[PDB]
């Protein structure tokens, strides 16, 4: 169970973001949906509220530092408060070993997978901090925690996400934020293991429910590997 | 609903987190086998399960012993057709030095409870998930399995085998229908440890500053864990070592 | 012992990458000493020369892809080939926790830290494809490894420099490049002595601690070391 | 590049350990070779000798104190100290999967690869302190990292080594011993004298007894004095995934 009453989450368009806003709402939280895609956005939003939930979608580009502080400051407007953040905006593009990469490919996945983490929890903190605390989920993945081959501007960006995310959770572990990452393998979404199969997003929102709960108090500072086994060879 | 499998096993039972994790479990409306060597604690948790309105049975097991935990787990069947849930959590922590001053007797013992009794427990309860199509194992790891436990070196041995059981036991069933994960403890205020604590103060004091939040784990944020491991939703959650830690092994 | 011809340090003009550079000198390397601090990296390069080995110093800020091409040619222009690569440069300049850092802390630390190490790689790895081989050190942190408060963008750097050696050096382990990290904790250098009991050890790490581990993964008999991330930290992170 | 008079190592008779010591030898450390197997281990100081170094057989089962005892005392009795130690005598034997295997096996396992680590160490330690320092290495796996399919208690016992490892390397980091693990993949020893365990190492090959020596010797060299308390993967990229 969750007693907060207000989550964000980012990338909340589809795939994981979608579901993970879905499982919020359906456990009783208000949801605030962020996006690039208002299109998408909106359709989570629609899919919460037919099912008897409330959400707003804000649109917000997460590489900009202007609009993920309007975003919170939405949230604040539209609910008062923000409970619970899943910073799970992200992009996946890369087409090549290390040495066929480009510098283009670089900018755009860090921008997006790390500034706007960071971005993101700049902006959070102090809300949570004014409330009295809260609970960040970061998606990292199984890249966070080994090599990424053809992928290693994404590994390298879904490693410093872990390093956000821990030492945010060192940090502010005595003001009453948490601070973890998922760690997906491959889930069965559009940018798309021992166990002989892909994960689904429902298995991602139920881990990113379970670090937010009010019984995950003393959980902080972990990545969780949700990845059928992959990391355990 | 979030946790659709009928039948628990939890060694260690009698006391601490093992009877939290009984406890949650039997709240969850999932019938729990209590085993352990107390039997008086043993049927306690079992009573206070039947008085909260849950199902429990008590059956007294050393794990060390393979002829007792093979009889525990046809008890399980015995007493109620299945065994959904595993929750090897019966383990001792009684080192009282560095390693050139701990001894052999020591080493025997905490090697005997914390890794042959997770093995025995888990090499029997294996082929009866197997049979069934599927189960979900839980090991009491600690961050000692993760790290050094000064003063305690033989203590994080055996904690660091039971997460190499744990993975190497995921890998081997995964296409069986068996999940195995291990939930890794700092340190949790059980009843033990607060006497202890409220006979020496220090030990609080000192035991809460060993984690970044600032305090020791609670057994229902243990139990939770253990929960969050054999839910439904957690199918694609196996061979992980999940710290439940304050922080300690983000440092 | 290293069979390999020919180093390229980076951040070489101080600390770790001036001692790591003038230990692979006396292993009998020729060393490209690379660095924004010419002063520095020419005194690296005059410290080795007067010791009896050879280098030379090339002016590069690695944040700037054309200036690291023009360095990884500038190894193979001076001394015909690049068998062992050094990707040390980095900077430590965060004041506060997360949420009080800035915008511009940030992108000059992921600049350094982790375009830096990234371009360098991706410009040294045609020439060790070439030369069917080579080995990568790149210098991450127990930053790298775990939480770093008052750091965070710090440790976010050092941790991406772990994911692109880890993925690099699975990309390439079947063309004989060899990838590794070495992670040190506090080491005494103008870095830590800027930024002016946490070490088990009970005292801070030596330049030549960090060169020794480098140079044992640059070794021939390393041929089987690769995609790790080798603590140097006096058992901060055994802890 | 070592300092060091005299080197310890377990398991000396064949393999890894042989080639550690021949190799502990050739750096000119004084090495004590100890093994279950007296012909072996009589072999690799023969070797050692041939090569112009200096070495000596003593007789232990590091699973039974009195010898481990006996063999850290026979150190300083044939050199007068000891300042390295390559705890490497172990064991894999398992046939099954966990639920397949047996308490014979689980016994065994445990004793020689935990048990005789933490023997070895127990009775090193003291003769360290007395000096001053020393450094102590002991024998892994990758499977003290993660899963060994079919080889569940060996990957137990590996684990069980790391504990120890770190654990040793911080109560005793201030008193100059230095502990730690190193974590081999499959090594080409004469016992492993097939194709498919090559093709899970990203390097494509296995591992060479002189690849395992080297890392030992760089984890007891002098300017390995920071570095304590981590198990080193020598291991083709196994372990980075
Ligand atoms: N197999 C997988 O899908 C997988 C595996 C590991 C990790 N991940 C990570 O999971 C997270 C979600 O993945 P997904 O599979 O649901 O991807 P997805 O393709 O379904 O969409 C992710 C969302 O992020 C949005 N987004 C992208 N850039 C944005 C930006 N600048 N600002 C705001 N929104 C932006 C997108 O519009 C999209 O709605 C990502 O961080 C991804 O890297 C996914
Ligand atoms: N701070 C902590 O409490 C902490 C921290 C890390 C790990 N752990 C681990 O949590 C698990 C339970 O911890 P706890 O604090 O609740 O301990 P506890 O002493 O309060 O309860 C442990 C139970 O195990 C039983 N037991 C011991 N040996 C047994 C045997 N051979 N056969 C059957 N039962 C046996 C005991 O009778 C006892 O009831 C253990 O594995 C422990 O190592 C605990
Ligand atoms: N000293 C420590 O405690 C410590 C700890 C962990 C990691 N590190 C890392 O070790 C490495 C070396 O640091 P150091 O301790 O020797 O400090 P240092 O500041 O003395 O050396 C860093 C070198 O990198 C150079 N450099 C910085 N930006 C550059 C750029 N854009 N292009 C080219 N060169 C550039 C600097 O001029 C300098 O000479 C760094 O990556 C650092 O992050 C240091
Ligand atoms: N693929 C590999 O070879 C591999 C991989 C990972 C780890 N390891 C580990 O490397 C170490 C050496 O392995 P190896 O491949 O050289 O094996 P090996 O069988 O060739 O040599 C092992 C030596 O240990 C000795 N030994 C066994 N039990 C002993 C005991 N009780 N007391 C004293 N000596 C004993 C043996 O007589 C033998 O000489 C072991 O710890 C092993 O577990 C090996």
């Amino acid at each position: 169970l969750l007693s907060g009453q207000v989550a964000l989450v980012t990338g909340g368009a589809a795939g994981i973001g979608r579901a993970t806003a879905q499982a919020f709402a359906a456990a009783g939280v208000k949801v605030v949906v962020a996006d690039l895609d208002s299109a998408g956005g909106e359709g989570t939003v629609e899919a919460i509220r037919q099912a008897g939930g409330e959400a707003v979608f804000i649109r917000c580009d997460v590489t900009r530092d202007a609009e993920v502080k309007a975003l919170v400051e939405g949230c604040a407007a539209a609910y008062g408060r923000l409970d619970y953040a899943f910073n799970n905006a992200g992009i996946e593009i890369e087409q090549g070993k290390l040495a066929d990469g480009n510098e283009a490919e670089f900018d755009a996945i860090m921008a997006v997978n790390v500034k706007g983490v960071w971005l993101c929890m700049k902006h959070q903190i102090p809300l949570m901090l004014a409330q009295g605390g809260g609970a960040i989920v970061n998606t990292a993945s199984v890249a966070g925690l080994g090599a990424a081959p053809k992928m290693s501007i994404y590994a390298a960006s879904k490693h410093a996400v872990i390093g956000l995310t821990k030492s945010a959770a060192i940090e502010y572990a005595k003001k009453g934020i948490r601070v973890n990452a998922v760690c997906p393998a491959v889930i069965d979404t559009d940018m798309f293991h021992p166990l002989g199969r892909v994960g689904r997003v429902e298995e991602i929102a139920a881990a990113v429910l379970y670090l937010c709960s009010d019984n995950a108090g003393f959980t902080t500072g972990i990545a969780l590997p949700v990845d059928g086994g992959a990391t355990a060879i």
